């Protein structure tokens, strides 16, 4: 028996374990298929893996001693340094004794009599616990392409989610499929190392510089001397990225100054900065979003010297959501050993034993094929586990027509269930979101321990209201008429208030059963 069983040992699962065990004296056990904490930062070790958020903000805020002790080597933190930080979090607080590694979760069945969950691992072992917190993160199963001939490639085949150890690049003809944030980071990292690189681009996207400069002793001292300060701005901001969230409209100024505002954010770096520190209407106004696109379009023309390759790298969408961040991505295509292949116009139809064959018939002889093709949505991480709640209804049937939840943390028909970084959550930096949700969930379990209650459940009507206020805000933006499987877009501050409006009104919209 346990009070809580944690599924996941990443950012969410680690702080969920710390809170329930140490701050509430509960008997908790965490599980993970991995052999070490980290989550996506343990699984994804591809070349160039780097955070969207800056180093001083992509961490935990609750441990003040850790913040003053934290290493800040560069403006953004690389994957090995994130794993080391999360390893130190597990070390300093002795969490590892309460996680069982190499242990997946097959089924999670809610018992309607004693009001607890039946969690069966993949080792034919099951445990019982009143509460089941689920910290599976946003990334799910790796969406690999459906290409004829995938099995016949005799060379190295790697998807970025399962990047193996000891991969050498020199002297090899390497091909990369996918031009997302993962594909961009791999391409800039390896193009200088390979004999020839081939980029199979299905859809071009906008990418801004990241500016990952080294941090000086004075820079790190300026941050740590003012750390209580930086975090208060995070809870008061909408994105939690430490940005000067602008309200100035794009078209309410001269073209000479509009170019100055874009160029300043272009020089400082960051995808969210170029979109939300510049002006405050890029994500709502059609004219504003066009202006931001043309600045990146103009930038693409200046860097890519070949106009035909520059035309290939230019996105064709009428509306653009959040761009990517890069450390010299458009600069890569100026090299003698880099070839861009518009795969939307020249699709891959077959890959033979030693090459990739596009529709035009050209065989692209590769020694190694990297798959940076992304993953599935957040619901896939849940649909992959046999979660049966009330009536024995499985998580696949209740979410068969898209995911939904109440405050992004609880589902109807699934009582005693609390989701960390679940669907219908806020669009912001993940560590502030995870800290916000683990605090809200834990204090509700504390209210549960004190008032002698054994079953909490959200109503079907509350999750309908929550999905209505999510579409309420979303339809104010062009994120519907663009690339966009649902999100709350009111900001971190409004999200912190909304769940406080619930936890103050005696948890309105939640069923509370006594025994
Ligand atoms: C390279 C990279 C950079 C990123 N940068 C940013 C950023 O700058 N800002 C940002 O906000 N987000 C970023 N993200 C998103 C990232 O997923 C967040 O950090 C996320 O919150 C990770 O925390 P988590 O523990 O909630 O998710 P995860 O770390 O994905 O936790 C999931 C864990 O649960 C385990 N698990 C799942 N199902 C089962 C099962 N059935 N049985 C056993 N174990 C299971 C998995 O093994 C996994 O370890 C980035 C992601 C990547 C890959
Ligand atoms: N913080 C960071 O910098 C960072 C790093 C990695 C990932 N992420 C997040 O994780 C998610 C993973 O995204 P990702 O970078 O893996 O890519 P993605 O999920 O954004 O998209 C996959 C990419 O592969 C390409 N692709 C997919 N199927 C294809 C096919 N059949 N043929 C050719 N091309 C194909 C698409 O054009 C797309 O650009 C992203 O949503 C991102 O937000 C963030």
């Amino acid at each position: 028996d346990f009070d809580a069983i944690i599924i996941g040992a990443g950012f969410g699962g680690l702080y969920s374990l710390k809170k329930l065990r140490d701050d509430f004296n509960l008997k908790v056990r965490a599980f993970d298929r991995a052999t070490e904490v980290g989550g996506t930062w343990f699984w994804n070790q591809y070349p160039g893996a780097l955070s969207d958020s800056e180093t001083h903000l992509y961490c935990y805020s609750w441990d003040k001693e850790l913040l003053q002790e934290m290493e800040i080597k560069r403006k953004y933190i690389s994957q090995p340094d994130v794993l080391a930080y999360l390893k130190r979090v597990a070390d300093k607080h002795d969490l590892r004794k309460d996680i069982q590694f190499e242990t997946g979760i097959r089924s999670a069945y809610f018992d309607e009599e004693n009001s607890f969950w039946n969690v069966t691992t993949e080792n034919d072992e099951k445990f019982t616990a009143r509460f089941l917190i689920t910290a599976l993160g946003p990334l799910a199963a790796p969406n690999l392409p459906k290409i004829k001939g995938i099995e016949t490639f005799k060379g190295e085949l790697h998807h970025t989610s399962r990047w193996p150890k000891d991969v050498t690049f020199s002297g090899k003809r390497v091909g990369v499929i996918g031009t997302g944030s993962t594909g961009v980071q791999v391409i800039t990292a390896i193009a200088s190392q390979v004999k020839h690189l081939t980029v199979f681009q299905r859809s071009a996207q906008y990418s801004v510089p990241i500016g990952n400069v080294v941090m000086s002793e004075t820079d790190v001292a300026k941050i740590k001397e003012n750390y209580d300060q930086i975090w208060e701005n995070v809870w008061n901001s909408a994105l939690g990225y430490g940005l000067n969230e602008s309200t100035l409209p794009t078209m309410s100024v001269s073209a000479e100054e509009r170019d100055k505002i874009f160029e300043k954010a272009w020089q400082e770096g960051g995808g969210f900065r170029f979109m939300f520190e510049t002006f405050g209407d890029i994500a709502v106004d059609e004219t504003a979003n066009i202006e931001a696109q043309n600045f990146i379009k103009k930038k693409i023309s200046e860097i890519v010297k070949d106009p035909f390759v520059a035309k290939k790298l230019t996105p064709t969408d009428l509306y653009a959501c959040r761009p990517l961040c890069d450390s010299g991505y458009y600069e890569i295509f100026n090299r003698d050993n880099v070839s861009l292949e518009d795969v939307k116009a020249n699709p891959i139809v077959e890959i033979k034993e030693d090459c990739v064959v596009t529709a035009d018939g050209v065989e692209h002889k590769l020694d190694m094929l990297i798959c940076a093709t992304g993953f599935d949505a957040v619901d896939g991480s849940y649909k992959r586990i046999d979660i049966r709640g009330k009536d024995g209804i499985s998580i696949k049937d209740h979410w068969k027509d898209g995911p939904n939840s109440y405050l992004g943390m609880m589902v109807s028909n699934f009582p005693n269930m609390f989701m960390v970084f679940g669907p219908n959550g806020p669009l912001a930096n993940s560590p502030p979101i995870i800290e916000t949700q683990v605090r809200w969930i834990a204090d509700l379990i504390g209210y549960a321990e004190d008032h002698q209650i054994n079953q909490i459940e959200a109503t079907k009507d509350a999750v309908d209201n929550w999905t209505n206020t999510c579409s309420d805000i979303a339809n104010k933006t062009l994120f519907a008429k663009a690339k966009c499987v649902y999100l709350y877009m009111g900001g971190l501050k409004e999200y912190r208030n909304q769940i406080s409006e619930v936890s103050n009104n005696n948890y309105k919209g939640c069923l509370l059963k006594q025994s």
